């Protein structure tokens, strides 16, 4: 399991639609996100806690399997153009980071060969906190 996802109403809806795409049929991360969104804690973009990793946030995180640190911006697949700076929410690490708070760690093992162990070190940029309610 993983900690409950904290997400704003708009991204929750967009991801719900995203997961419906047949391109993601049978994918472990898609199935996992569907289940997690059903029990996610949602709120308006203005009510979003300032330390939560949200879509389009830039986050510094550590891989708990090897100690490696990286900075990546979490984006929707349509916007993923550079793997050295961006991370798809549909990729295991992106899905694992989504909804976590700075300071949280996650040890998410899913059947089908997917497992992520990460720690959120810093939230360099969060759209909600910057007023970019994207509305
Ligand atoms: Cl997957």
């Amino acid at each position: 399991s993983r900690p409950t996802i904290i997400i704003n109403d708009l991204d929750a809806e967009r991801i719900d639609i995203l997961l419906e795409q047949p391109a993601y049929a049978g994918l472990p991360i898609a199935d996992a996100l569907n289940a997690e969104l059903d029990r996610a804690q949602m709120c308006s973009p203005e009510e979003m806690p300032h330390d939560v990793v949200t879509m389009n946030s830039r986050v510094k995180f550590r891989n708990l399997s090897d100690g490696e640190v990286r900075v990546r911006t979490l984006v929707y697949p349509a916007k993923m153009t550079d793997s050295n700076t961006q991370l798809s929410v549909m990729a295991p690490v992106g899905a694992a980071l989504l909804g976590l708070r700075v300071g949280d760690s996650i040890h998410w093992e899913l059947p089908g060969g997917v497992a992520t162990h990460l720690e959120v070190l810093e939230l360099e940029y969060q759209p909600e906190a910057a007023g970019d309610y994207l509305l």
